């Protein structure tokens, strides 16, 4: 998932598309959110 960075963190994270929350399933807890899509941390 994407090189996405997020708002503080360099680097990456996950570029979800239009999600107003990230899967619980998966391990996040922290993302940054960008409508119509999102970037899901942690990275």
């Amino acid at each position: 998932a994407a090189p996405c960075f997020c708002s503080g963190k360099p680097g990456r994270g996950d570029l979800w598309i239009l999600r107003g929350t990230c899967p619980g399933g998966y391990g996040y807890t922290s993302n940054c959110y960008k409508w119509p899509n999102i970037c899901c941390y942690p990275h």
